[PDB]
């Protein structure tokens, strides 16, 4: 104001168009919807190339004017608009880049997640070998991603540092990325645990079913390898007993192998209930492998949950430990021991070991008694064959000892015969009579000496 009226018009119209352009490019809303960002890039490109062309329309106008301030004021407004126009074209660019990148980076993690989410960890999946390696490949792919992600955030923080008009909105998008990333690592942490427990689960039954087959087929093997009849020669017996004692040593090495299975069973996890079709009368107890949270509903690593519905092989309806029903991803839930299928097997296998141990005890004392029987008969023949004339040739302690031998060999027999199945009462009397006879046949010759 205060100038020529033609100058007040030409200058007003200019400042009016130059500021109506600022209004339009400030009334743009900042969003991460790539479809919007795209139309804003084209939109502004039309406004930028418009004011860029306006420099010449402005030159013509400054040439007609003569008012000192007017000219300066117009040039100052234009140079200000032009500067803002450039910085806008750049702010849009920077945005599109950072979002496109983060957008594709989220889909990558999501796809990784979708994969592990749909994986089958039941007993039907025995390939803890394929999985083990495929996983190590991914853990490498991931250590690779963390790099790409780290510098993607370093690119983002820079934009916030430069007060990008959309700072808050991109930090929010990055928040999303961070959330997905943290979750994929949680899955990997509990995938390492499935791999371990599932390995054990299969290792255990492979070893147990193989031990059970052994101790059951050994209960019959032995009984055939060591027959016990009353008509076996003395030599053969002593040699059988020696082998029979090597056997016990071996079945003591089993006790240690067996005791190991007893222990493992107490730690073997449950897999069958992971299948939607598995039915049981006892409720299924779960444990959380990692924190999972979905809007105000949160489960903590180590929380005990109850399974309600598992028709979905990726999402289970789960309750507890605060009576709170919630859908938590199957991946992050395991079914801890005790596994009744494992404990019962370890109990069974243990009873086979004990059966063998008992069988051994029977065969042992059986032979030990058959040996005392023979040792007794040798002494009985010595005493029976004793004549008064034959005695005088021998020392007075050669025969005094032969009865001592018999007395002791007969005690050993009575002792081993107690729990033996080799001698019925018919024989326990038969020998009892041979002994008592020979006993007096001796004291008949003990009195005749003087």
């Amino acid at each position: 104001s205060g100038w020529d009226e033609f100058t007040k018009h030409v200058t007003s119209e200019c400042l009016g168009w130059m500021r109506q352009q600022r209004a339009e490019m400030d009334m743009v809303a900042w969003g991460v919807d790539l479809a919007s960002v795209e139309q804003h890039i084209n939109s502004h490109r039309g406004i930028h190339n418009s004011i860029g062309d306006y420099r010449w329309q402005l030159d013509k106008i400054k040439a007609d004017l003569r008012e000192k301030s007017a000219i300066y004021q117009l040039e100052e407004e234009y140079e200000n608009l032009l500067k803002a126009s450039f910085e806008r074209m750049d702010h849009l660019r920077q945005l599109q880049n950072i979002i496109q990148a983060t957008s594709r980076e989220i889909m990558w993690i999501n796809d990784c997640e979708e994969e592990e989410l749909l994986y089958d960890w039941s007993d039907k999946n025995t390939n803890i070998a394929q999985k083990q390696e495929a996983f190590s490949i991914r853990m490498s792919q991931l250590e690779v991603k963390e790099k790409e992600l780290n510098k993607l955030k370093q690119e983002s923080d820079q934009l916030v540092l430069n007060q990008h008009p959309a700072s808050d909105k991109i930090e929010a998008y990055m928040d999303t990325l961070q959330t997905q990333w943290s979750w994929i690592l949680q899955i990997t942490k509990c995938i390492d645990v499935h791999l371990k427990e599932n390995a054990a689960y299969f290792q255990f039954f492979e070893e147990a079913q193989s031990t059970e087959a052994y101790l059951k087929g050994l209960q019959d093997s032995i009984r055939k390898k060591y027959p016990c009849d009353k008509n076996m020669p003395l030599q053969h017996l002593l040699e059988q007993i020696k082998e029979l004692e090597k056997e016990r040593e071996k079945i003591l090495e089993y006790k240690r192998q067996v005791q190991n299975l007893v222990n493992k069973s107490k730690k073997i996890v449950q897999l069958k209930p992971r299948n939607p079709d598995y039915r049981s009368n006892k409720p299924i107890i779960l444990r959380a492998l990692c924190d999972y949270k979905q809007d105000q509903k949160i489960v903590h690593k180590g929380d005990e949950c109850i399974l309600k519905d598992n028709n979905e092989r990726s999402k289970w309806y789960v309750t507890g430990p605060g009576g709170v029903d919630m859908l938590v991803p199957s991946v992050g839930l395991i079914i801890p021991p005790p596994n009744p299928l494992a404990v019962d097997l370890s109990c069974k296998i243990e009873q086979y070991y004990e059966a063998i141990l008992a069988l051994w005890n029977q065969l042992y004392i059986n032979m030990k008694s058959l040996v005392s029987w023979h040792y007794c008969m040798i002494d009985i023949e010595k005493i029976r064959a004793m004549t008064i004339a034959k005695l005088k040739t021998m020392r007075q302690e050669d025969y005094m000892k032969t009865i001592a031998d018999l007395e002791l060999h007969y005690q050993e027999f009575i002792r081993n015969s107690q729990g033996s199945e080799m001698f019925g009462d018919d024989d326990k009397r038969k020998i009892q009579s041979q002994f008592t006879d020979a006993q007096k046949h001796y004291q008949t010759l003990v009195i005749q000496l003087p």
